[PDB]
């Protein structure tokens, strides 16, 4: 129906938009630093905690990409994410600089503890651990907030932080179909993966742009889950992990892959 790159073509996201599902009624946070003001992204919520206040809308570029990767509106113009509308929020938790303080990632994982809706993505990973961050995830599970942190981009035999832990799932990138990408990171705690070697999406200034990375493919799984919760607005982040677990493809292996490809066709059907 819409025009999407091989990235969304393998996430069975169209077949879902054709079945009748719209993920409408769900809520997902986007911990980034700018979702770019665009007619394809409907800002339903947003809060900037980290210092350096550029603008609740736009300030870098990646953030906006993750936005359409979670629910780029389906108006036919521009790309098409997995979700059409849904409540796409904007939790500027990081600064356009490159990585807010732990007081930012913590205040962002705690502000979602209350208004963190049912889902929340974290396309970040600092090598600096902190119990302040654990106190934030503590506020996230205390209320039940499904988090799907990304992987990284090649760095030691481990994944992002928290990603690895914090009750946050960690996503990874893939190659041609499912093989391990070339710059995707790995570790003993990978949750899922997807195609992250080229992904055209929206951009500020009324323009679109293509980029490659596991950060873009991370919110692709975050959106798929959104559609699930939609079909079941009474379920919880737990019951959801079930459907998404047995629905998401399952390469196999002992832990490297173990569920790595996603498809809303088996999650909606």
């Amino acid at each position: 129906a819409q025009s999407v790159p091989w990235g969304i073509s393998r996430v069975q996201a169209p077949a879902a938009h054709n079945r009748g599902l719209t993920g409408s009624g769900v809520k997902v946070a986007v911990l980034d630093t700018g979702i770019s003001t665009h007619p394809d992204l409907n800002i339903r919520g947003g809060a900037s905690f980290v210092p350096g206040e550029p603008s609740t809308q736009d300030g870098n570029g990646h953030g906006t990409h993750v936005a359409g990767t979670i629910a780029a509106l389906n108006n036919s113009i521009g790309v098409l994410g997995v979700a059409p509308n849904a409540e796409l929020y904007a939790v500027k938790v990081l600064g356009a600089s490159g990585s807010g303080s732990v007081s930012s990632i913590a205040q962002g994982l705690e502000w979602a503890g209350n208004n963190g809706m049912h889902v929340a993505n974290l396309s970040l990973g600092s090598p600096s651990p902190s119990a302040t961050l654990e106190q934030a995830v503590n506020s996230a599970t205390s209320r039940g907030v499904l988090v799907v942190a990304a992987s990284g981009n090649s760095g030691a035999g481990s994944i992002s932080y928290p990603a690895r832990y914090a009750n946050a799932m960690a996503v990874g990138a893939t190659d041609q179909n499912n093989n391990r990408a070339s710059f995707s990171q790995y570790g003993a705690g990978l949750d899922i993966v997807a195609p992250g070697v080229n992904v055209q999406s929206t951009y500020p200034g009324s323009t679109y742009a293509s980029l490659n990375g596991t950060s873009m493919a991370t919110p692709h799984v975050a959106g798929a889950a959104a559609l699930v919760k939609q079909k079941n607005p009474s379920w919880s982040n737990v019951q959801i992990r079930n459907h998404l677990k047995n629905t998401a493809t399952s390469l196999g292996s002992t832990n490297l892959y173990g569920s790595g490809l996603v498809n809303a066709e088996a999650a909606t059907r």
